[PDB]
């Protein structure tokens, strides 16, 4: 009850799938496990304590600033991928991202602002909740299929491509 469960288990979601993986050589894998460390701070942060308000509309912040980095690569490696159907595949999750954090942004700042104000109901306080653990999962999920494609494109390179990423094996684990 301390720290909400269904944040801490999405962001737990995408970690394992991010650290399957080094992060040396490979942004998209360092960005993605910064956003399941912020994740599931924010887990913690939906419990508003004084002091919290602050830090739950910057570590929506940080999600939205690692998921950019996410986005900004994963479109360099689709644009070189030579098959069409992993490089339409990977850029139309990279295009879902931006809105799904700029709507974690909007309903941090809700969620922050009613915790700096005592009168809101349960019910209203419960649903905020909710909605930012409803945009945490589908975050999640979409960043955790975006690691998946740009590996998969990875094989797949351009001989004349300008950067390259490295995929390099590790053992997952959970935060
Ligand atoms: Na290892």
């Amino acid at each position: 009850q301390p720290v909400n469960q269904p944040i801490l288990a999405a962001a737990q979601s995408l970690h394992w799938e991010a650290t399957k993986w080094s992060s040396k050589g490979n942004d998209i894998i360092a960005a993605a496990k910064r956003m399941a460390l912020l994740m599931a701070e924010m887990s913690r942060l939906v419990r508003g304590g004084s002091g919290t308000k602050r830090a739950l509309i910057q570590c929506a912040k940080d999600i939205a600033k690692a998921s950019d980095e996410v986005t900004r690569l994963a479109k360099e490696v689709a644009k070189q991928c030579t098959d069409k159907r992993i490089r339409t595949n990977l850029l139309q999750v990279c295009e879902r991202i931006p809105t799904i954090s700029t709507q974690l942004k909007i309903l941090s700042t809700v969620k922050a602002t009613m915790l700096g104000r005592t009168n809101i109901s349960d019910e209203e306080s419960e649903q905020a909740t909710e909605m930012l653990v409803h945009n945490a999962q589908n975050l999640m999920q979409s960043v955790k299929e975006t690691v998946r494609e740009a590996e998969a494109a990875s094989i797949k390179i351009r001989t004349d491509a300008g950067f390259t990423l490295r995929w390099v094996r590790k053992t997952p684990w959970y935060q």
